[PDB]
């Protein structure tokens, strides 16, 4: 954990993240983060390997307003897992179905709250046979990325916005 | 976990809060939460076993602003061990006597930041016969506590604040 706030740029900080998720079996990942009181999504501090286009067309089309997983950050701390229920309007049916085209089918996104009010999300995406696979993947890591969400946060404030 | 989020008063909360705590080795625990851009820490949301006259010295004599767990909550969300050295001035050392006598010489506090901008402090006080002993049971039981303190953070300030 040590080596995310004694790294020295955000080059180096989105690399060490993103080995250590892909460490803990999550081929894909997104650390987002906007100062207190922002809702300026554009100008949010994205870090991560989703693919480029999906990060494109996702900004593009304003999905941070139909991802289920966003909204639920700004309404809890806890983890929300990448459940079919949870994508239950048309919009989210049809989001659910391009997000699974780019690859991202099984997955979690922990909320991400930060003493200095910062609001954001760190998502966790892995592959799979079924969901049956994906949950226990996910689940036999979680107390890692529970305590990796919170060292992602803190590391990542002071470099968004120090 | 859940047996937390299924409890219905403060009452019933604090006693399974409590419960898993000691089930956990922890002796004394003490969950505190304020409301968002709150300072009022002397007429805060207290819950846990702390000594009575322990919490009613304490709040007297302003000491959540001597003591260091409080002050560094209000930056991180990392967690502070009650190490020796995190008491550095005299009023701080003289606090750190005062808390020994209570019994309050070994644990962590695990800050509280919550999705409606709640601010916090989770603590755990665990009996050893010294610091090495104690930062070891510590340092094996870390995982669970994590994840703990935001299950308690997101049904504790429902039960505060609606
Ligand atoms: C409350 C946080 C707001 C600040 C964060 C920056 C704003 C938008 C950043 C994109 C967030 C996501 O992209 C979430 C995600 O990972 N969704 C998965 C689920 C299925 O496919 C996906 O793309
Ligand atoms: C950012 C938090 C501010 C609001 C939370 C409630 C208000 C203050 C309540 C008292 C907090 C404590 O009591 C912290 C603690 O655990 N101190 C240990 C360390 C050695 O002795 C102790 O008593």
């Amino acid at each position: 954990f040590l080596e995310l706030e004694r790294s020295s740029g955000k080059l180096e900080w989105s690399a060490i993240l993103q080995k250590m998720a892909s460490d803990l079996g999550f081929s894909k990942i997104l650390f987002g983060l906007l100062p207190k009181d922002s809702q300026d999504y554009e100008n949010a501090f994205i870090v991560g390997n989703y693919p480029a286009a999906w990060r494109e067309h996702y900004d593009r089309a304003g999905y941070a307003r139909v991802d289920p997983t966003v909204s639920h950050c700004t309404q809890s701390v806890l983890p929300i897992f990448w459940e079919p229920s949870i994508y239950q309007t048309r919009k989210q049916h049809e989001f659910f179905e391009e997000a699974s085209a780019a690859g991202l089918v099984y997955g979690l996104t922990m909320p991400l709250h930060g003493a200095r009010g910062e609001l954001g999300a760190l998502s966790f995406s892995v592959e799979a046979e079924n969901r049956a696979e994906a949950n226990r993947f996910m689940e036999s890591v979680l107390p890692t990325l529970w305590m990796l969400k919170d060292y992602a946060l803190q590391s990542g404030a002071g470099l968004a916005f120090e």
